[PDB]
DNA sequence: TTCT
């Protein structure tokens, strides 16, 4: 119920405009006797801790800051939950995050993970290996489409009554990215 | 204007 600023959302989740930051919206649902129950109190968003060598802050990618906060969610380890991420950059490999998320999932088997990425972080030369590894660890790895952008707008942004207005090129970029990811996950 |  801490809501994201409209301009922060549109300037970070635009799937044609890269930024030097990462934002991550998350939601948790519990699977019970077949159907799924939304746990609206476990909803939130965060961004990465920025690098700042000067001030001796080393910097922490958004995905690991989500892992940081899981204990506070107080999940029942006998139950099974689906955690959904809407992340403005896909997770990296070379800084260790994909592997850390895999280790978290192996240990925390009560969490299943669904990732929708706005953009592919191919700045990481080994970004393909992060995506395949997350898939191999049991996560759903997907590209955000209109439905997820609107859902994040409706759910996480302080819109004040304004309906989601898709930017130019939202569908074209989502489709192109969905094509690249599918090819990556075919292998 | 790619977790600067
Ligand atoms: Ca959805
Ligand atoms: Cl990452
Ligand atoms: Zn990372």
């Amino acid at each position: 119920r801490h809501l994201m600023d409209p301009h922060i959302f549109t300037s970070n989740f635009n799937n044609g405009i890269g930024r030097h930051k990462t934002y991550l919206c998350y939601e948790v649902e519990r699977l019970d006797n077949g159907t799924s129950v939304k746990m609206d109190q476990h909803r939130g968003f965060l961004h990465n801790q920025a690098k700042n060598l000067l001030c001796g802050f080393y910097g922490r990618h958004a995905a690991l800051r989500f892992l940081d906060l899981v204990p506070s969610l107080q999940l029942d380890p006998a139950q099974i939950y689906r955690v959904t991420w809407f992340i403005s950059w896909s997770p990296c490999f070379s800084w260790g995050c994909a592997g850390e998320v895999r280790a978290f999932l192996q240990e925390n088997t009560h969490v299943r993970l669904r990732i929708f990425a706005a953009r592919i972080y191919d700045y990481d030369p080994l970004y393909k290996e992060a995506l395949q590894m997350l898939r191999d660890a049991g996560a759903q790895v997907s590209i955000m489409t209109y439905d997820e952008f609107k859902h994040c707008w409706d759910t996480f942004v302080d819109h004040q009554g304004a309906p989601f207005q898709p930017w130019d090129g939202l569908d074209e970029h989502s489709q192109a990215l969905s094509g690249r990811l599918r090819a990556i996950l075919q292998n």
